């Protein structure tokens, strides 16, 4: 399997002048990064069903994995599950991002732009989906088998979705944020794997990302307390090669620089008054 090129990409998907974008389309920046980290009791509402929209329409592109496929249609399906839903798919124009999900095959570490690339047999495939409807955000991702997968990457793909639940199961009130990484990164390192250090979990919540940044490893400097009411994201990238990347010229494309793949699964928690709910739950 060849290290992967950039395809050509589709013209930007319409959506329908009804679904309210978020501030941020046609802009350069958002705004955001000072929200509350805890949410009302409203806005975490509506926070379920932005979470169950963006969980549909992951597991319906990720059921379009398959060798054969594009990328480009990956992001036409979760596109397309989004609008008829009523959700604005909210990559679409967060900072210039020309598509509707982020689609990491193989050895790209996040933010994959969907394109002509075509999916072969062996191959791994990200998809991360978010939804914006009534003022909110919810963010998921998996990561799927095409066809005849190596079982040193199922095994890595396994591995990665434990990291994550074990983490998801570590959330709650008045435990340190710091432990969502130590676990990530304890369970990572058991398997000889590097957990990727410069992309990280958010804060979410009226905001994509709102200030709040979660590490996925161990990094006890970290002070923050979970809190009940609070709203982040737990999406660890693990690599089996070497932390080092590349960014590609689209200014999105993280790949890491010796080739070896890597793998993300990412839920949206709600940090409840005594343990978790997992918002992006199918
Ligand atoms: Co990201
Ligand atoms: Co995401
Ligand atoms: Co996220
Ligand atoms: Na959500
Ligand atoms: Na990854």
């Amino acid at each position: 399997r060849t290290a992967l090129s950039p395809g050509v990409l589709s013209p930007t998907r319409p959506v329908p002048n009804w679904i309210a974008r978020p501030e941020y389309v046609g802009k350069p920046a958002a705004q955001e990064g000072s929200e509350p980290w805890v949410q009302t009791p409203e806005v975490i509402e509506k926070m379920r069903v932005a979470g169950r929209i963006a969980a549909g329409a992951l597991a319906e592109a990720g059921k379009a994995v398959a060798p054969g496929v594009t990328t480009d249609e990956l992001d036409r399906i979760a596109h397309e599950y989004l609008v008829d839903n009523g959700a604005y798919p909210s990559t679409l124009g967060y900072k210039g991002f020309p598509k509707s999900c982020c689609t990491s095959l193989n050895e790209v570490i996040c933010h994959g732009i969907p394109d002509s690339t075509v999916i072969t047999d062996g191959d791994i495939v990200n998809i991360d989906v978010t939804a914006y409807i009534g003022g909110v955000h919810g963010d998921t991702n998996a990561t799927f088998p095409a066809g005849d997968v190596a079982d040193e990457h199922r095994l890595l793909v396994d591995r990665t979705r434990e990291a994550t639940m074990r983490a998801i199961n570590t959330v709650k009130p008045g435990r340190a944020l710091s432990v969502i990484g130590r676990v990530i990164e304890s369970y990572a390192n058991r398997f000889g794997y590097n957990v990727v250090r410069d992309f990280t979990g958010h804060g979410i919540g009226t905001t994509f990302h709102n200030g709040l940044v979660v590490l996925h490893y161990d990094q006890p400097a970290v002070e923050t307390i979970m809190q009940p009411g609070m709203t982040f994201t737990i999406e660890p990238m693990i690599n089996l090669g070497a932390l080092d990347y590349e960014i590609w010229d689209d200014g999105w494309t993280v790949v890491t620089k010796d080739r070896k793949w890597t793998a993300q699964f990412e839920h949206t928690l709600l940090v409840t008054d005594t343990g978790v709910e997992i918002l992006t739950a199918l």
